[PDB]
């Protein structure tokens, strides 16, 4: 059973930074982490990846830290695929 990787809009957290987050912890190439930046930006929510339980709750922890050691608010959760 495999889990999807989510992050979530917000009116706080830089684009770049969400682009930076892509590609850093979810492998996207530069053109894919644009894409899926901008896609949670319109419709709210996007998905970064598909992992197993435990290490979608890694990259979703690993998320967290990274943002609000960044001074972000960015909210990120996981969800079954």
């Amino acid at each position: 059973s495999l889990y999807r990787v989510l992050i979530l809009n917000d009116d706080y957290t830089p684009m770049e930074f969400v682009v930076y987050v892509l590609e850093r912890f979810f492998n996207k190439s530069r053109e894919d982490a644009t894409r899926i930046m901008l896609h949670v930006h319109q419709n709210g929510v996007g998905v970064c990846g598909v992992y197993t339980y435990e290490v979608a709750e890694t990259k979703v922890a690993q998320v967290i830290d990274s943002a609000r050691r960044h001074q972000h608010p960015l909210q990120c959760t996981m969800e079954k695929d």
